[PDB]
RNA sequence: AGAAAUCCGUCUUUCAUUGACGGAACAGAGCAAGCAGGGUGACAUUAUU
DNA sequence: GCCGCTTTCTT
DNA sequence: AATAATGTCACCCTGCTTGCTCTGTTGAAAGCGGC
DNA sequence: ACCT
């Protein structure tokens, strides 16, 4: 079938005063009718029955909890604006049972027992339904009968059966002739009859078309008139009659569609309360208008259905969580675990929830073993495990909690202790968990056929200024209630460029006139002569280029064949323009010649991509079950130029050290004048001269943006113990750093490091405000106070955060663009990406969590997911586990194959940290990836013939005076490699080098290491290859 | 149908009226975390009496 | 053919 | 032993800040009468 | 496990 995607444009409307008033009144009208339908539909959904739900969910393959669907429609947490019949949560269960005829299910119990925010209140929508029946002056059974018709006609969304657009307005309040349903039902039933018992199932549809025409007593030219009275969109049966006749016949499918029609049309639409309901709606809104009532209904109905569905799923989830909690609730082990706070191993003012990560997690087991194996030295076992654990990502255990656990290890096993910690976390999260309130929301309203078509646009073009206006033609409601259409303009140079400007190209047709869709605008020259206001130049430039393209006759004509464009408008005048377009036919599974890629997301280094082809002959891959060939690997990059020099906006690290001496000098003059205040001995004040820290920062010659982050921290430290006078002087320095020369307000790339730098600068200003206003636990400060004290610098807080927000949005867009453009250029139809990456969690260090917040792994994946189907490129998510260590084309071909990662360190640069890592890795044989790094250390010693060192290398702990020095390893390696500048391969986690069996990374070179031929590859390119080769779902 | 308008943004000790460039959007609810001060509380290294 | 309205469509 | 420097780790608070998921929307396709 |  033909796949499609959606692009869109967003601007603000510019109506004159009179039309602005009309638009304001029309939107207010639509909004008030929306609130009315919201309350009325809340009432009507309060009125559904178990048997309506049963009928709507009946063909569902998984059985639905009908009682729970009833519940999520009968009782809703709601806002004060729709609260009509307050119910205490106490009574929820009881009242539900009264309505349901039986005991409330456990999932329903979880839904009722869940928390709600303070501005929300439980509302009994079934009582609201009864009172609505009274207001309408109809019997309850009558309105319920009409509700059954509505839910059968798909006019309302019930459970898993979605609504049929806005059809409710036409079906219930429409003024026109309707279908002859009995005719369609008879014809459909006999057609299913006739095709039920065929003694020869034809391969083509011609005999079946014969049968249908004979039953319907019509010809191919009269079937529509006979069957549907020439009314409505063509049915499946009409289009079956329309088919060629040599086309193949799917008997199963025709029977399925005919059964659908018999099921949906067996009961007629005989309303009981139609005219009451129409009078009610019209009195509470405006005189009947299909479009306007449709918009009101759409807003209200969407708002209600999304929350009912979410609460259904949430209640099921909550029941599962509750059963998991009550399962591992070992009363005694939990109680003694928490008795840690009531024991003298804790002297804190307050307690806190004990979690798995506070215990070391699984490794608590190991610790118990130590205690079994060497009692009466428990402190050393604790210290050894803690040192072995320490990870730059995971949060370290609480030493006293482990100390107290030793006390009770005879009574409480390791597994029961970790079960108890898991129970603590799960119960806490279960208790704060909140049900979802039904609220109208602030969605806008859509006018259909609102944009004047580009080829019909009124254009007041000048020789040097194209008419840049796009006009909507909208029906608006006047004070007398009359609807009239008015022209309202808006500007969008991107919508102008991509679609709306009048193309004149003799030979070119494209979908969107922008580079990623294959079109580039002409270059501006010395003849361009742009003379506009300063605040329009960029827009002017785009206009100029389009003008040039029209003058050259090279502006492509849009091939989208747009016949109507709709516009969605809100109360603030903003307009949204959706454009749907076809992207090609749906792809089949991998053929030979199909190309696919994978991408690896990195933080400090570039995202990597790896490009592969399915081949007829070549290297076989089991998991793909095909032959594959490596095309190429690379770094994801987004270059822009400054007078010929290139910059990767994604990775640029700013000026090298020697190139910003002046800037550094200025910072230097400041720090020589100041000192850091510190008072954590007693209340006595300790002074250190800031230059000490500044020299330390400048010692290892960082590049510009790292330097700026480090200097931001320094400034914050300088600001900490000062007085107001001092702060006034310091305020002058803070402004110079932020605003001039190399400050984040003029320089900084889209790199993660730059975002962290801007965050550190915000930290400076935050510390300024905290110290100035004497902040404390008993004296919290607010934004009101901060703004009153120093409005300008408080404004800089928001400005810096907006800078970060804009950087991050632009960055996500640019990463997706670079990868998609790589795919288009290398004819890639499939992308694999890690859909698995961590966001943030209590078990992770706050520094790593903050970095991950600025990393935006999920956002990047979502953006690639958004852009890929716009070029018929499929994106698959895959689990990220072990993708950095698998050996490409060897792992799962046929067996599991993994290796450590390596770094290329010059021998002179081999410091005590290398020994730390080497020692740790060697004495680190364990489950998971440690085994591969222990193996890598083994191979390292073998290759460099340093095995004699292994022994003492294993006794290496940090700070031991009898540790082997760096000069030892450096001198052996320089003995063997000849000099001090030759590289040494070291196994280190996160290293950028992978020793691959195969040449699976562009630019790899083969060496022999530990008597093994192996390709020295970029580790992230290896990871991208691993991701590309994965087939398993996430 | 009313000549005005950066649609929204990015890079650069380069800030550009011919510099180089990028983007489907929107609503509500929910969840997860971060920071600046301030408190608590454990450990570890130095360097001494 | 267009506009503005109706209806049904099982995608 | 014991004091005090400097660093690590964690746990809490007030009042702000952020990213991510969920469940949805931005209709399709035909005829009619009046232009 | 990703992430260094
Ligand atoms: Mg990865
Ligand atoms: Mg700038
Ligand atoms: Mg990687």
């Amino acid at each position: 079938s033909m796949s499609s995607a959606i692009k869109s444009y967003k601007s603000v409307l510019r109506p004159n005063e009179r039309k602005n008033q009309l638009l304001k009144s029309t939107i207010q009208c639509l909004e008030d009718g929306s609130a009315f339908f919201f309350k009325m539909l809340q009432g009507l959904f309060g009125g559904i029955t178990p048997e309506i739900v049963r009928f709507s969910t009946e063909q569902e393959k998984q059985q639905q909890d009908i009682a729970l669907w009833c519940a999520v429609n009968w009782f809703r947490p709601v806002s004060q604006d729709s609260l009509t019949h307050t119910i205490a949560s106490d009574n929820l269960v009881e009242k539900f049972e009264e309505y349901y005829g039986g005991t409330a299910s456990d999932a329903i119990k979880q839904y009722f027992s869940a928390s709600i925010g303070e501005s929300y209140y439980w509302n009994d929508c079934r009582q609201q339904y009864y009172d609505l029946c009274r207001e309408l002056g109809v019997e309850v059974s009558d309105l319920t009968h009409d509700l059954e018709i509505l839910c059968r006609e798909k006019c309302l969304a019930v459970a898993t059966e979605s609504n049929q657009n806005n059809s409710i307005i036409s079906v219930l309040f429409g003024t026109g002739e309707k279908e002859d349903r009995s005719v369609k039902l008879r014809i459909t039933k006999k057609i299913l009859e006739a095709i039920s018992n065929l003694k020869e199932i034809p391969k083509n549809v011609a005999p079946i078309q014969e049968i249908i025409l004979n039953v319907a007593k019509a010809t191919k030219e009269t079937f529509r008139q006979v069957y549907a009275g020439n009314l409505g969109a063509p049915s499946t049966l009409e289009k079956f009659i329309a088919k060629d006749g040599q086309k193949e016949f799917d008997l199963k499918k025709l029977q399925t569609d005919l059964k659908k029609v018999i099921r949906g049309k067996s009961k007629e639409r005989d309303w009981c309360c139609q005219e009451e309901l129409r009078s009610y709606v019209e009195q509470n809104t405006i005189q009947y208008d299909l479009w306007a009532w449709g918009e009101m209904f759409n807003k209200a109905h969407t708002a209600l259905k999304i929350k009912s569905t979410r609460n259904y799923n949430f209640a099921k989830q909550r029941l599962e969580q509750f059963k998991e909690i009550q399962s591992l609730n070992n009363l005694l082990v939990v109680k003694k675990l928490n008795d840690f706070f009531d024991s003298e191993f804790f002297s804190g003012e307050e307690t806190y929830t004990i979690c798995v990560h506070h215990l070391g997690g699984k490794d608590l087991s190991k610790l118990y073993k130590a205690w079994e194996d060497d009692p009466a030295d428990p402190e050393n076992a604790i210290v050894v495990l803690c040192d072995d654990l320490k990870n730059n990502f995971k949060k370290e255990p609480i030493r006293n909690i482990l100390r107290y656990i030793f006390t009770i290890r005879q009574e409480c096993s390791a597994q029961d202790i970790l079960a108890a910690a898991k129970y603590n976390q799960q119960l806490d999260r279960y208790k704060s968990q909140k049900a979802n309130p039904s609220v109208l929301g602030n969605q806008g309203f859509t006018w259909t056929n609102a944009v004047i078509l580009p080829e019909k646009a009124q254009r007041n073009d000048r020789p040097n200024s194209l008419d840049l206006r796009i006009w909507l033609y909208l029906k608006l409601r006047h004070p007398d209630g009359r609807w009239k259409k008015h022209h309202i303009p808006f500007y969008d140079t991107r919508f102008f460029q991509e679609i709306y400007a009048a193309g004149n190209s003799p030979v070119d047709t494209c979908q969107f006139r922008t580079p990623r869709f294959g079109y580039h605008l002409p270059k501006l020259t010395d003849q361009t002569a742009i003379r506009v206001n300063k605040k329009h130049v960029k827009a002017a430039k785009t206009e100029a280029r389009i003008r040039l393209a029209i003058q050259q006759g090279t502006l492509p004509v849009s091939n989208l064949k747009i016949t109507e464009i709709s516009a969605t408008i809100n109360s603030k005048g903003q307009v949204r323009i959706p454009v749907k377009f076809d992207v090609g036919r749906q792809k089949g599974t991998l053929q030979i010649g199909d190309r696919f890629c994978g991408y690896d997301q990195n933080q400090t280094a570039s995202h990597a991509y790896s490009l592969w082809e399915v081949v007829k002959e070549g290297q076989y891959h089991k998991e793909l079950g095909c032959f594959v060939r490596f095309i190429s690997s690379g770094d994801i990059v987004s270059i822009t130029e400054n007078r010929g020099n290139q910059f990767d906006q994604l990775s640029y690290e700013g000026l090298a050290y020697p190139q910003y001496a002046d800037w550094r000098k200025k910072a230097s003059k400041f720090v020589s004048l100041w000192q850091i205040t510190k008072k954590n001995k007693k209340k006595e004040i300790v002074t250190v001269e800031a230059k000490e820290k500044f020299d330390a920062i400048c010692k290892y010659q960082p590049r510009l943006y790292k330097f700026n982050k480090e200097y931001a921290y320094l400034l914050r430290d300088i600001v900490r113990g000062k007085s107001l006078v001092e702060l006034q002087q310091i305020r002058q320095e803070i402004f110079r750093f932020i605003e001039q020369d190399c400050g984040v307000t003029r320089l900084g790339s889209l790199s993660l490091s730059t975002l962290e730098t801007v965050k550190a600068v915000k930290g400076i200003i935050y510390s300024y405000f905290s110290t100035a206003l004497n902040a404390s636990k008993n004296n919290p400060i607010s934004d009101e106070q901060r703004k009153e004290f120093d409005p300008e610098l408080f404004a800089l807080l928001e400005k810096l955060e907006l800078i970060r927000t804009r950087k991050k949005k632009q960055k996500v867009e640019r990463i997706a663009n670079s990868l998609i453009q790589t795919c288009l250029e290398n004819n890639i139809k499939f992308i694999r990406g890690e859909g698995d990456l961590s966001t943030t969690n209590n078990a992770t260090k706050k520094k790593a969590n903050s970095r991950s917040m600025d990393w935006l792994a999920r956002g990047v994946f979502n953006k690639i997911r958004q852009l890929a189907p716009m070029h018929n490129i499929t994106l698959f998510g895959c689990g990220s586990l072990y993708t950095s260590h698998q050996d490409p084309l060897v792992h799962r071909n046929p067996d599991k194959a993994m290796k450590c990662r390596w770094a290329a360190i010059p021998v002179k640069d081999i410091g005590d940290w290398v020994l730390r890592k080497l020692s740790q890795n060697l004495r680190a044989k364990n489950i998971g990836t440690g085994e591969y790094y222990h193996q890598g250390v083994k191979e390292f010693l073998s290759h460099y013939e340093l095995q004699d060192l292994e022994e003492e290398l294993l006794k290496w702990r940090s700070d031991r005076k009898s540790n082997i020095p760096c000069w030892v390893l450096q001198n052996r390696l320089a003995e063997k490699l000849g000099n001090k500048e030759a590289v040494v391969y070291i196994p280190v986690r996160g290293g950028r080098i992978y020793f691959a069996t195969h040449k699976v990374a562009t630019g790899a070179v083969s060496i022999v290491f530990d008597q093994k031929q192996v390709w020295v590859c970029n580790a992230d390119h290896v990871a991208a290859a691993n991701i590309a080769l994965t087939v398993k779902g996430i």
